[PDB]
């Protein structure tokens, strides 16, 4: 039985696409899906030259990931899936970037206690967040970016997807990913003549 | 309908060697057509080994052979050259060239192409067709899978039989999906070859 371990920050549009893909895969393949939290804010800590404006666009970027960690600590890893879905629908599908509102709405949607929102503005969960992030994102390259998935235990950057594959198409892309994971002496495949629009 | 692999190679390149031998393994277990095209490590180095400082020789001979006898001769000429360089570790390139032309059944006079710029434009045109990228510059190996250009699969060993076939099926799946861009291992990197 194949296993997808996926690290996400609700803010990340790449994570959003790749996680929606994995959920499509799960509809047409027998796989175990484990979500884990990582943090774009932590990625950004490790970059001394980040421009002021980009820092400003991330002013309160710890809130959603703190709440996700706190939810997992309180209720188990199982609640990450639906909490992430509720948050990401609002952030990515509705374009809502008032994160305080996204957090309270998403907890209610997911059926989780409202008090979890208080995690967003406390450092109590940061040690756990850092450890979760490092487990997922530690890589040997200076690329260090999202999306990162482990396929049957094999850590990858990508698949970098700019649209969510659906149904059996999603399944076939999973099958291909598993085949590459199964061959230890494969390292990289990348399109050269086109790139994702951002 | 028929799956097609276009493969850009410099006889000197170990990564081209591995990925091209993989494609020839694929051809034994999947119905595919394989087309070889020349590129040049020396050109990559312009736009940026013991025995190999004269790095234009093998690629110049390859291009000259294609110009005179057609691109189909590149498969056996490359096999001849790379068998010697990579499988036998022969780095005397003048000897590799002579021997490989004889292996492939091509005229010995083609060896003279190694030390003439007569087809360097043809070489450059072939190179850029294979190596051009919209993003950051890429290295070897580059291929087209059913018309879709990829860097990689970067492979450090040659998959054989159905294992090779499954890796092709995977590549074809990724090529077929327009909105897939990259998959890369994060905890191991290719060996220093
Ligand atoms: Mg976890
Ligand atoms: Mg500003
Ligand atoms: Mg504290
Ligand atoms: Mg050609």
């Amino acid at each position: 039985k194949s296993v997808a371990d996926f690290w996400f920050d609700p803010l990340c549009p790449w994570c959003w696409i790749t996680s929606r893909w994995i959920l499509e895969v799960a509809k047409v393949r027998d796989i175990e899906v484990n979500f884990h939290v990582m943090s774009l804010a932590i990625l950004n800590e490790n970059r001394d030259d980040l421009p002021e404006q980009y820092r400003e666009g991330m002013a309160r970027a710890w809130g959603p990931v703190r709440v996700a960690i706190a939810a997992e600590q309180a209720h188990g890893a199982k609640v990450l899936d639906p909490l992430y879905t509720a948050m990401g629908n609002r952030i990515h599908n509705q374009g809502n970037h008032e994160l305080d509102e996204v957090i309270t709405q998403s907890l209610a949607d997911a059926g989780l206690p409202a008090e979890l929102a208080k995690a967003a503005t406390s450092d109590a969960y940061d040690n756990a967040l850092r450890k979760s992030h490092h487990a997922g994102m530690d890589a040997v390259g200076e690329d260090v970016g999202t999306p990162t998935i482990h396929v049957n235990g094999v850590a990858f950057f990508g698949p970098v997807l700019s649209k969510i594959p659906r149904g059996e198409e999603a399944g076939k892309l999973w099958d291909a990913s598993v085949t590459f994971a199964s061959y230890p002496h494969f390292f990289e495949l990348k399109r050269t003549r086109t790139e994702p629009p951002q």
